């Protein structure tokens, strides 16, 4: 019951993905137990997912960093062109998610 | 430039296919204006999609609201069981479509 | 909780796409409560599916017997050339199921 | 082994769903006999596809011509925003085939 | 014309993803040579691949057995949450497919 | 905006899956420029697309050369069952796309 924060970056946004970026995390297991899009800059899709071991679990579905050398299969690795236009973000670790967790969502808008 | 509310309701939640609805609005080529989830009954999610027609077009891809009639390829169609079961909303007018958006969104969250 | 038996046929196995319909009932919420594939003519495949509905639900997902007015989104739509060509057997009613799933099926296969 | 010829249309072109489009007649069944895309107005993809009544077959997998009368499944109901923004053409029948595989494509470029 | 064994395990089968598992063997190009789903601890669904170099081939598509180290395009990459809820099995050589094989299934079930 | 060249080989093309290649390189953000089918060996499908690092782009959505090495996720990791039967070819330089782009393609057939 670890918790993640996952953000979808504006051109990720202009391209209509953050379907798919759900669509995966859903298909892998974990509880989507927030989310929301946030307007300018350029619009953003916040979210918090929730699973056994979701913090790597996460990253490892979004891929690496580096678009350059994300593989198939993930998110970068499908989707993402170039570092800038990666367009996503994914917590690094159970206590950064905390801290983004908490900075980006009021704990109403969490669901226990 | 309509605007239409979507809305994917609790059991359509607990089986993980927000993801869908977004894809497929994505895919008919609507822009997402705003979107967030709200906890209670049962966790929901609410949307707003933007597009020439689509209200229109928004349930048609949802598929008659009696999923005993709802067809192949709608999203009623593709994953609903029974009508309580069904687990998604659109609006059924322009008019009530700015009931259900004025109402669920505060201004801010839309994005012009 | 109602029962239904369908079968893919010989060119649909050679074709590939017992996956699909399998995909497609989990999908759209039935379990499925027996399966096995049979060797010769041509290898077929035989499943029962269980739900609310399902009988007339498990048709609709197939499609009209006559491939010729199956429309996409359905399998037979997506799927079949011709007649001949459609490979994909459903029961036509809760009466029949009973005498397809108790001919095709030992019980001890079934799953209560 | 009829033929019809396809067309995806500048817009469809820029949104990038040929992709879609050719995976769809090859689900179905069809073999693709000639293909290739035509530059400038807006670029074009041009196709031809053969099978057993594959011109009626053709029309739809690609939905009514109409998109607000296009149902989700098709083509033009899971893409199409606009008559105009509908991007895509079929041979309406086995005749204006003929013309159209004979005016588009040199003969050396089908596959008999 | 190796052949190899896979099966997908209870919770695997509560999800709803053999269909999954075997669109992705049919894809790869390998033929299902036999299929049946076993009831009880909690239902099994066995299948017999066979193909060119299917033993490591199935193992690839599955993905590493610690669903902490399975990469994304897998289906234990794709799927699966831990290591107990992992929920597949293939065989890992070509000795261990023919133990299992045999095992599991009659020879009649099989299909030469 | 560099550009590259896929080609997409006869057993490949009998299996039917050129919309899978073109729906990949879409997907990741590349602009299709030109592409066109030539008949006999074995009918092939040529294709340039170009973008930001698409060359080594296009490579790592292919996966490695050698099938028994492609990963799940990539197009030979998916698709390919040996090396023979691999059916692909991307260009492996900046260098190597253009004198394979100059061969196959007349200029007109381009889009700048």
């Amino acid at each position: 019951s670890e918790r993640t924060f996952i953000a979808v970056k504006p051109d990720g946004v202009q391209r209509g993905l953050a379907g798919e970026v759900i669509c995966r995390f859903e298909r892998k297991g974990y509880k989507l137990v927030a989310l929301k899009m946030l307007q300018p800059s350029g619009p953003i899709v916040c979210m918090v997912w929730e699973g056994k071991n979701v913090v790597k679990g996460g990253r490892m579905l979004l891929g690496a960093t580096n678009p350059a050398d994300s593989h198939p299969g993930t998110i970068r690795g499908d989707f993402a062109v170039d570092m800038g236009r990666n367009v996503c973000h994914g917590s690094d670790s159970v206590e950064s998610a905390e801290r983004e967790i908490a900075f980006w969502f009021k704990a109403d808008e969490l669901a226990c």
